[PDB]
């Protein structure tokens, strides 16, 4: 039962994500992608080697290559949400509810798994762009993306497995506390069961791991102060950066934050 509802959650989260974290982990130990560090691997990234609104400057132009992956996930968290029966039993304005507030948290835990200490995958794994590249652009864009690797390299220290990270993105959805919630009482139901499924499942899977399930709650914590921390750098970028076109859906998941 309990073991049921975490393989199917299993499969879907297989069944909606093109990366893996075990695939990125292959790819980033060598069992290889193009490297973008300057200006001229990006431009050569661009002319077909690894792949948008009009062209205005490099760190404008990363910026979008950003917005274009993001909303990418967004759509595959979504698919991945309404493939979780309970999930598709809300109605349709909570489920919306549940993504504008969660997607941001799940795409940060998420981009950990295609992450080191030096860079990051990009159009899947086909190119590599260094964390050197990234913290070289034009702030304040050199400031959004920097963070996130903080955590994500304290994130990847707890080692989790893509079956603890399908029960994991799910708990950071289902969430009880996002703000215009209809059925506050069956969300925080949900969430209650992915959580008691997600230590069972780190008892059996992580054995010797100790206090995992608790450092795994305190991780949920932070990703939500990273997304806080996030929204700020975005709505600034709004009111300074006014040339720089901000994807619609992007716009309306930031709008209320
Ligand atoms: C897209 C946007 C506006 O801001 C964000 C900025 C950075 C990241 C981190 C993920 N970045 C990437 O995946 C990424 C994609 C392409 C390139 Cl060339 C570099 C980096 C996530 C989100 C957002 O908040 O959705
Ligand atoms: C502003 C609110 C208008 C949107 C109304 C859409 C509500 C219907 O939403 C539906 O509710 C069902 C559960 O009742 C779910 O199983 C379905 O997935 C969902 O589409």
């Amino acid at each position: 039962d309990l073991k049921a509802f975490s393989k199917h959650i299993y499969n879907a989260y297989l069944k909606n994500f093109n990366m893996t974290k075990k695939k990125a982990r292959s790819i980033l130990t060598g069992k290889a992608p193009f490297v973008i560090h300057d200006i001229e691997t990006l431009w050569q990234a661009e002319k077909g080697l690894v792949w948008l609104p009009p062209y205005k400057e490099i760190s404008v132009h990363v910026f979008y290559r950003c917005q274009c992956t993001t909303v990418e996930t967004v759509r595959e968290l979504t698919e991945f949400a309404k493939s979780i029966p309970s999930f598709s039993s809300l109605f349709l304005n909570d489920q919306v509810t549940l993504l504008k507030y969660g997607v941001h948290e799940a795409i940060f835990a998420m981009l950990a798994s295609i992450v080191n200490k030096d860079g990051l995958l990009v159009a899947n794994g086909s190119g590599f762009v260094t964390r050197e590249f990234l913290r070289s652009l034009r702030k304040p864009f050199s400031d959004i993306i920097e963070p996130k690797f903080e955590f994500a390299v304290k994130f990847n220290a707890l080692e989790l497995d893509d079956s603890d990270l399908a029960l994991f993105i799910a708990a950071i959805i289902l969430c009880g506390d996002r703000p215009g919630l209809m059925n506050v009482p069956r969300v925080e139901a949900i969430q209650d069961t992915i959580l008691r499924a997600l230590e069972f499942h780190l008892q059996a899977n992580h054995p010797d791991a100790q206090y995992l399930f608790p450092k795994l709650l305190q991780k949920m914590a932070d990703l939500r102060q990273l997304v806080t921390e996030h929204a700020q750098m975005m709505q600034r970028i709004k009111k300074t950066e006014t040339e720089t076109s901000l994807h619609p859906l992007l716009q309306e998941i930031y709008k209320d934050m």
